[PDB]
């Protein structure tokens, strides 16, 4: 399948060369997998998720997104226009307030709700988790998300914005989940990306065109957009059955195009996700 005038973080993806703009992916598109957004929560309404998003989870008042990130990052994952695995179920777990913050006990909960809620939906092709969120060195939020990653969820995580080593920050230094950095469109590194030896996998990360709130679209940047690139690879590679949830982060970076970005630290790896689809 192709997709014409496609964001360039797609069009990058599909892509052995930056510059382009069209995103080639298999029709299959991730149908039959799931991927968990634990964010700020989703618009499921969006005409962009087709009926295919809901919120399953909420640790405050409404299950609603009353701030944007959550649904920005949702339509990176699976919207029709905007996201990798345009077949996927998109799962909203609000572990986030409408200011974007939460507390690491809210996230921690939020990461056991899905390790468990997984055995209450239907993905035969199976699950995956993106957590585009952190903040300091927690070893109980680390290990949260080995946790979840254990129970056979593929969790991908924001390596972080500080262009500082991810050592220093959680869910981001936890080694047994795929800890993503983010690319611009020059294939450098992204001005603000973490980096250091716990990342394994860098995606798109600036200036990326996704879903907002009130049915709208808008570009923004982070690692937290770069993540959900990830997470989306994967349950598209999980649908062609190509990996499984346990081996996923590493079959993403055995695949990926080595060499090809600028700015990355000696130590970092130099990897940027790639679904290596020929038609
Ligand atoms: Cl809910």
């Amino acid at each position: 399948a192709a997709q014409t005038n496609a964001p360039w973080g797609l069009a990058r993806i599909s892509s052995t060369s930056p510059g382009t703009s069209t995103y080639y992916y298999d029709e299959s598109a991730g149908q039959g997998s799931c991927v968990y957004v634990i964010d700020t929560g989703i618009e499921a309404s969006h005409p962009e998720f087709e009926g295919r998003a809901q919120m399953v989870k909420t640790y405050y008042y409404s299950s609603r997104d009353g701030n944007g990130h959550g649904t920005h990052c949702a339509g990176t994952v699976g919207s029709r226009t905007y996201g990798v695995v345009k077949k996927t179920q998109l799962f909203g777990v609000k572990v986030l307030d409408d200011n974007g913050s939460g507390q690491y006990s809210t996230i921690i909960a939020g990461m056991d709700f899905v390790a468990s809620d997984k055995n209450n939906r239907n993905c035969p092709k199976g699950v995956v988790a993106s957590l585009s969120l952190g903040g300091g060195y927690s070893s109980s939020v680390n290990s949260a998300a080995a946790r979840l990653q254990s129970s056979g969820v593929m969790v991908a995580v924001a390596a972080g914005n500080n262009n500082a080593d991810a050592r220093n920050y959680s869910p981001a230094s936890e080694p047994s989940v795929c800890t993503v950095g983010a690319s611009d469109r020059y294939d450098r590194r992204s001005s603000f990306s973490n980096y250091g030896s716990v990342l394994d996998i860098f995606g798109p990360g600036t200036s990326i065109l996704s879903t907002w709130i009130g049915g709208s679209t808008r570009s923004i940047s982070g690692t937290s957009m770069a993540t959900p690139h990830v997470a989306g690879l994967a349950a598209y590679l999980m649908t062609l059955g190509k990996t499984t949830a346990a081996s996923a982060c590493r079959y993403i970076a055995d695949t990926a195009n080595k060499g090809d970005l600028s700015n990355i630290p000696f130590g970092t790896v130099n990897l940027l996700a790639y679904n290596n689809y020929q038609a």
